[PDB]
């Protein structure tokens, strides 16, 4: 409700659309974050749509989705603050970067935790069909081995210049063949993207790489990639390989994934 209700501790990071800061809620000393967004250049139309997105965001209550908490406006700076759950383990990009630097592969048990809890996150997103971009940077870890989807697509609308540069410069490593060939909404497309993510978690590189977009498109089109490292079981390799099937209808559904014998209770969330 009010900015005075919170005490900024420090800046965790400057995103493309503003700062993310670690904050303490005064009422109870609860540690949270907020996302600092300047809406000064927005039209009335863009702000109502922003309001719409926030309302849908607050409507997501799931252990495996970064939890929404509050909205605060300081009109003096034309700054909107979105209070979110603090995820102490950081994002998966950093984890993958750390794995490369230290020359160490991630435990299969970890990959199974992400697989399980991210699939559950997806099942929830689909039920409510909404931003579900599954890049490692959009995936967070708390302090209890819980995995949370935190795609803050919301913020694109604030600066169209930065949003255009992000869309044009960036390489869609996780782009499904359907979505490349002029497609739209299909939940099997999200399964392919999850496959890419789990693959990158295992191999520390995405399944398809190129220096060019049309070279990347050729690679994806062919649907060939290296097997994930041999430290990972044939079972985990078969499931990931399955999510990366050229045909969306050959990819496993959320339900089919969760039926896999690899996935056990301890792989799910515990708060
Ligand atoms: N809920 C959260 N809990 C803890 N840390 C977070 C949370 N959200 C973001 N971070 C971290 O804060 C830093 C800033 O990133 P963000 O501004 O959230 O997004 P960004 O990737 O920089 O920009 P985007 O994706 O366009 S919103 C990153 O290092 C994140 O790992
Ligand atoms: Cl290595
Ligand atoms: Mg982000």
């Amino acid at each position: 409700s009010r900015a005075e209700d919170y005490e900024v501790l420090y800046t965790i990071g400057t995103g493309s659309y503003g700062r993310c800061q670690k904050i303490r809620r005064k009422s109870d000393g609860k540690i949270l974050v907020w996302k600092e967004l300047d809406y000064g250049s927005m039209t009335e139309a863009e702000k109502q749509m922003l309001v719409s997105e926030v309302n849908l965001l607050r409507e997501l209550k799931h252990p495996n989705i970064v939890r929404y908490y509050d909205r605060i406006i300081d009109r003096t700076n034309t700054t909107l603050y979105i209070v979110m759950e603090y995820c102490e383990g950081g994002d998966l990009a950093s984890v993958i970067t750390k794995g490369t630097k230290e020359r160490q592969y991630l435990d299969e048990e970890f990959v199974l935790r992400v697989m399980t809890q991210l699939t559950l996150a997806l099942k929830e997103c689909h039920r409510r069909s909404l931003h579900r971009d599954l890049k490692p940077a959009n995936v967070f870890l708390d302090g209890k081995q819980n995995v949370k989807l935190g795609d803050f697509g919301l913020a694109r609308i604030l600066n169209h210049d930065t949003s255009f540069a992000k869309a044009f410069v960036g390489t869609p490593y996780y782009m499904s063949p359907e979505q490349m060939n002029r497609m739209s909404y299909n939940e099997k497309s999200d399964i392919w993207s999850l496959g890419c993510l789990l693959y990158e978690l295992c191999a520390l590189m995405p399944p398809f790489t190129a220096f060019s977009q049309k070279e990347l498109a050729g690679k994806i089109r062919e649907g060939k990639f290296r097997r994930i490292p041999y430290r990972y079981s044939d079972e985990l390799n078969e499931i990931i390989t399955r999510m990366l099937n050229l045909k969306d209808y050959h990819r496993p559904s959320v339900e089919e994934i969760l039926e896999n014998p690899l996935i056990l209770e301890h792989h799910h969330h515990h708060h």
